[PDB]
DNA sequence: AATAAATGGAAGTGGG
DNA sequence: TCCCACTTCCATTTA
């Protein structure tokens, strides 16, 4: 049962849909969304799950904010972009 | 207004 | 029982 940050950090490492999401500056580990074509990787990320509805960017970065107490991946002040936390990248 | 994004509480679902 | 790790729904706010 892949966790979210999991999800979104193999899609940055293999470039599977990179007109989705995009490193910002990997070193530190941000990364931002399309916005046009980020509702395709939502929809990825619930067929992935087996969610009985039908995924939605909104969900998903409500998923998203959660992380932010807890540290893994944190909101940047620039739209549609967030960074995984240290420990989330060494993994 | 139209469109997009952000904020985030509250209740529901999974699989322990 | 009761937390995990979200998912779903909704109202509101900002640009």
């Amino acid at each position: 049962k892949i966790r979210l940050y999991q999800f979104l950090l193999d899609l940055l490492r293999s470039g599977d849909m990179k007109d989705s999401i995009w490193w910002v500056d990997k070193d530190k580990g941000t990364f931002q969304f399309s916005s046009k074509h980020k509702e395709a990787l939502a929809h990825r990320w619930g067929i992935q799950k087996g969610n009985r509805k039908k995924m939605t960017y909104q969900k998903m970065a409500r998923a998203l904010r959660n992380y932010g107490k807890t540290g893994e991946v944190k909101k940047v002040k620039k739209k549609l972009t967030y960074q995984f936390s240290g420990e989330v990248l060494g993994r």
